[PDB]
């Protein structure tokens, strides 16, 4: 609390405390840890001359070079003050010596604008000509290499472009390490005015007219992009200028003068010698309702969608002209609407060139905002329809999405017939898995839903299932008991999806608890859902490793693998093993629910469970020898079976070995 | 070829080809099926009263649509000829007709700057106060409810602002559907002049200076923003004017005045009664060294989600930056990842998240090969997540997912988590990701051309990604270079497989020969086989048993075993003959033999055929854990890693045997 208390006193300008404090015995050259201010860098930024010599005085260096490597002697090139700068000078080894990204005090001089500064710099043997030099990773991308003379010409410091070339010998045809000089510095001031004087400065000079800037820009091109007929007449009086260049996007300056409706630059630009096959320039002219130009122009002269439901009208929105808003195109037209929205609507559009749909809000829509925030934070979230970004126009916030094919309600209806009836359901355990990941995520990610329905459940081409609908989405930390809706819901679509789509979800969501697992066709769904009505944050990833997830194969090649177990085999009932086993159920009286031929043959057994599991063994290893051709034929597929004689017995064992050492028999599961 | 010879003649202007055409019976109602046009639209467009005239003579529809619900009137509105606007009103049934945006012929007339057409209109009964009624799905998002006088003064159009105003009755503070009036369009308005001399005009005549626009920025904070002195004085003439007023994100127009360095407008704005509580403002002066305002003004929780990056994230996240776009980003070594090619990758915040920043200069070719492979890469779910790029005037930034590790590094790091001859399920798992990721990159027109170690990133979930596109190619263009993709791969399964022991470089110096002699096991060989010598390869391949858990290998073999005409030794039954069709130089010659002495005693309580040796694994299989097998059990140690290692060359036999035949249904289950 020393030099803390000299860093204060000299910033707020109070100097008889610093001389205290200073003969206190306070280090002068103390530099706060943040960015290496010292008091003298300080002192000279705040323009106080009192305080720097009092500093000095005190044995402040000024050699001392702050994080970005800029010295006192630096800064007071910023703030312009001659008399600051002769104090300093004698103490200053290199009177061009620069900061880490090449700056000196003669460019900061001439950055700022500070005529008095420059002038003495240039007497006392600045570089007027320096090139900045930088650190290698800048370097190897091109930035560094301006001027004094660019900078002011960039800033619209007329004065000091003036006094440069006249005055101090400048190259006016100096450039940078991406190759721009002046001019195009120039051309990238807004205020009109100095632009237009700095340019006939520098084109009276000789500045080489012939350039490139950003976008591979010509002077010409960035004269036209402004609106400016004064700059473009200027540029075009060089008769070694080339009107035909092309920028990185192949337009021509002529091409841009007609889409900006810039009648007389364009009969400007012809006059001086533009080509007509730059584009369809009578079309855009006509487009734009100038008539004028029109006549004046007439005188004188792939795309593979990856989408089948949208494909069609994605190839005619990529094929009509549209202005772009940012980088999304779109057109607000009945052929290229998904669907309705609460605040009109799901749209076609192209994003960077990808197809995407595109949600609509007002800008200022409190849900857009919840839509985008939770969008943002969830692009790692591989079962969240994938978030591309969004754009604002004046009024809408456009938000971009991967585009899917169906929801998950039309995607049901659509395959309704695929399966004869008691096939194995494999597609709906996928679904619900990508779902428990996706909400398992977003849960992680800090976010919770509020909204799980089918119709805000996406299908995609490649049959993958997305998550979509956020505007209604919440930080749950905000209310953590919120984050069981989701989870309830998430109940309600596991028996939506199992029914197949067959009970409406408005049906689904009128029910009670009791009603949802009643209506369940089977005991693993009725245990599944249990779990997500009580749950009761990594609840729903543990749940994946549930028997709903098991195939039918997999459930049928656990209960042989423990009716194998030696201690079922002999029998041994005080066996760990059938302690934890025999402890209301289906498998009750189990040989009797059997077929009569195949009981009597197997028994060439009694009514408990591990006997029941001894049967399943000894009848997978044997169903399909030649001998058992009947057995085999009654039977049928085993899985199926045993499953359906027994609908309780997988769940059953599941629940008596769950947390014990006989895991080892269950399924390799997600993890 | 009648209606389309018509539609021709009329654009060139050739009159008498349209006579000759209209009268050898084309229909001058004719509609071209894109837009909408007519003959009599593109007449009224091109300003041709002679085509007008002559195509009304042969009947033409002036009441006739196009596609956004405009008439010839309307269009005659956006020219601006009065005497066209003359000649189409009888016709007309109402003057206020408009499109399907709500656009009259008076508005056009207004947006255009059409003086003469707007006085001859309002003569005509146009209503001048008439807020533009649109589509259901524009009303919802609040667009629409503009009026002729917004769209003036939106365009610069003063004489047409002066003349509503003044002449025509127009409403000063009339709203659109968002809430923005007249005033609010004028400071949209680019050309300072026509801003200023339209702003004096509706303040004159009593717009509302308290409204809001984008952002929920007033007019006193658009002025402020646009740097105009002028415009913020005018404004501040205004008495009930609130200058402590704040935009969406807290900013007042005074915060807003210190930040961008207008030492006058913040003067002025204090002295006018603005609070300098609105933020620390000495400091904002005093960093954009603005010396005298700083004299001026002093009279008057977050968590990254990284571990290895998360200290320089949190000070980064604590510092001051100006913005790119959507970047945060400070060049300093402190937030350096790496050295590249062009520029390096920093550390960064996109959106509030953080990031990689791989910088290239905004020229760079290699630049603009990584983000075209990356916009098109989003839906690859293997592939480093793309969150977008930004420009600044020199340096295109390239804004990822940020990862831990490099595979390389990530390899080292774990290289002592397995014990001497554990199963590397992590190896199964970090190359079937590369697989997706290749595979989808291709089905996307893409090839890779660098796949190697350093360009594969781990996350903080053990994810892998496939990452550095500088180098990426459409293949479409040389389609052989696909197979220089797969070569790499077959390199990235003995890298990954041998745990980063061999490096890459070494690798990449050897034959394919040795490569392939220098892999430990069968399955690795055939995988790197089908990798140097192929569209789905790479989706197939992951049925291959490389990708099978040895508890899957041992199941499947377990299953063959149990075949009912492998137990009754029949050798005429289809299943022997794919297996041992008679004459062996395998493993399993004489497989008897190289079993343990014990085992085999008990077991045969066996011939020298690969049946018999499924035989053999079925019944061990089923039988090992009895109590009476304790020795058995003991010697052999895991069943599976056992018969592997004494027959390394078993499972890629059986598997070849049997590949597409209808025993398939003994291979585990795999991915599709
Ligand atoms: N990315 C997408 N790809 C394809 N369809 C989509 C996509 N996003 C939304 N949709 C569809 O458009 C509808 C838009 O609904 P949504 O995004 O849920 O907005 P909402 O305002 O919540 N709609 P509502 O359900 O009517 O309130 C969905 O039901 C889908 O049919
Ligand atoms: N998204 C990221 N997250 C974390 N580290 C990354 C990320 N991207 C790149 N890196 C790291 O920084 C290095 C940058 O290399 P890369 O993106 O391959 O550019 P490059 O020019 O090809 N590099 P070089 O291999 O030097 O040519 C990588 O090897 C990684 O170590
Ligand atoms: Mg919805
Ligand atoms: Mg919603
Ligand atoms: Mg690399
Ligand atoms: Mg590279």
């Amino acid at each position: 609390s020393l030099e803390e208390m000299l860093t204060q006193a000299v910033q707020e300008a109070d100097i008889e405390q610093v001389r205290q404090l200073l003969e206190r015995g306070a280090d002068a050259n103390f530099q706060e840890e943040e960015w290496g201010w010292s008091p003298l860098h300080s002192a000279v930024q705040m323009d106080s001359e009192d305080l720097v010599a009092l500093l000095l005085k005190h044995g402040a260096d000024p050699c001392l070079r702050k994080r970005n490597g800029a010295t006192p002697f630096i800064i007071a090139g910023i703030t312009g003050n001659v008399r600051l700068l002769q104090l300093l000078l004698p103490n200053v080894e290199d009177v061009n010596e620069c900061d880490v990204n090449g700056f000196t005090a003669f460019m900061e001089a001439a950055v700022y604008g500070r005529v008095e500064a420059l002038r003495f710099l240039y007497e006392n043997g600045a570089d007027v000509n320096m090139h900045r030099k930088t650190k290698q990773d800048q370097e190897r991308i091109r930035k560094g290499g301006a001027t004094a003379l660019m900078d002011a010409a960039e800033k619209g410091h007329v004065g000091v472009v003036t006094i440069l070339l006249h005055a101090m010998k400048a190259e006016v045809d100096a450039r940078d390490n991406m190759g721009r000089n002046a001019l195009v510095y120039a051309l990238l001031n807004p205020d009109d005015g100095k632009a237009k004087a700095i340019t006939r400065l520098l084109l009276d000079h000789g500045a080489d007219v012939n350039v490139r800037g950003e976008g591979s820009k010509t002077p010409l091109i960035l004269a036209v992009e402004r609106k400016n007929l004064d700059l473009v007449q200027m540029l075009l009086e060089q008769e070694q200028i080339e009107v035909n260049d092309t920028d990185r996007e192949g337009k021509t300056a002529l091409l841009l003068a007609v889409e900006l409706r810039l009648e007389e630059i364009a009969k400007l630009l012809c006059h001086r010698g533009a080509s007509t096959n730059c584009g369809d320039l009578v079309a855009i002219a006509r487009r734009n309702y100038d008539s004028d130009l029109v006549k004046f122009l007439r005188l004188h002269k792939n795309w593979k969608p990856q989408s089948s439901r949208w494909g069609e009208a994605l190839k005619h929105l990529h094929r009509i002209w549209r202005p772009m808003i940012g980088k999304l195109k779109i057109f607000i037209d009945e052929e290229y609407k998904i669907a309705d929205t609460a605040e009109g609507g799901i749209y076609l559009g192209l994003y960077e060139d990808q197809e995407v749909a595109v949600k609509r809000f007002s800008e200022g829509s409190t849900r857009g905002q919840q839509e985008v925030s939770c969008l943002q934070s969830s692009r790692a979230n591989d079962n969240v329809v994938t978030f591309y970004g969004s754009e604002s126009d004046g009024s809408c916030l456009h938000v971009c999405l991967a585009l899917c094919e169906y929801t998950l309600q039309e995607h049901l209806a659509n395959h309704r017939g695929d399966a004869v009836p008691n096939e194995e359901d494999e597609s709906a355990r996928n679904i619900l898995s990508s779902l428990f990941k996706a909400i398992g995520e977003l849960h992680r990610s800090g976010y919770s839903h509020q909204d799980l329905q089918p119709q805000n459940i996406l299908i995609d081409s490649k049959n993958g299932t997305f998550l979509a609908d956020f505007d209604k989405s919440i930080k749950w930390a905000e209310d953590p008991q919120k984050i069981k809706r989701d989870l309830e819901a998430l109940g309600l679509l596991v028996l939506y999806v199992v029914k197949k789509g067959d009970i409406s979800f408005e049906t689904l969501k009128n029910q009670s608890f009791e009603e949802v697992i009643q209506g369940s066709p089977d005991e693993e769904t009725r245990d599944l859902i249990h779990h997500l009505f009580h749950p009761g944050e990594d609840r729903l990833s543990s749940l994946l490793a549930h028997p709903f997830f098991w195939s039918w194969e997999s459930r049928y090649r656990t209960l042989r693998d423990v009716g194998n177990e030696s201690d079922i085999k002999t029998r041994n009932q005080n066996s760990r093993i059938l302690q934890l086993l025999q402890p209301s159920t289906s498998f009750a009286q189990w040989t009797t629910k059997i077929d009569s031929f195949v009981m009597e043959e197997m028994n060439a057994y009694q009514d408990t469970l591990g006997d029941l599991l001894k049967f399943i063994r000894n009848l997978g290893e044997h169903i399909n020898e030649q001998k058992n051709k009947k057995m085999k034929s009654i039977i049928g597929e085993p899985s199926q079976y045993f499953q359906e004689k027994f609908p309780d017995l997988v769940m059953y064992v599941y629940t008596k070995l769950q947390n014990t050492e006989y895991m080892k028999h269950f399924p390799k599961t997600h993890n």
